[PDB]
């Protein structure tokens, strides 16, 4: 997510791709 | 961690000090 921002949605850009996206605030949600 | 990256590791970089990069995360999770 620091990488990457937010915005529209998956039905607008053409020749978008799924994939996941890495949270570092998951992992740490066990802390 | 939000004014710096990680990148390589610390016995590359030549001259490399030793410091503790304060994580605003740690004391969110402690509240």
């Amino acid at each position: 997510t620091d990488n990457t921002f937010v915005s529209g949605n998956c039905d607008v850009v053409i020749g978008i791709v799924n994939n996941t996206v890495y949270d570092p605030l998951q992992p740490e949600l066990d802390s």
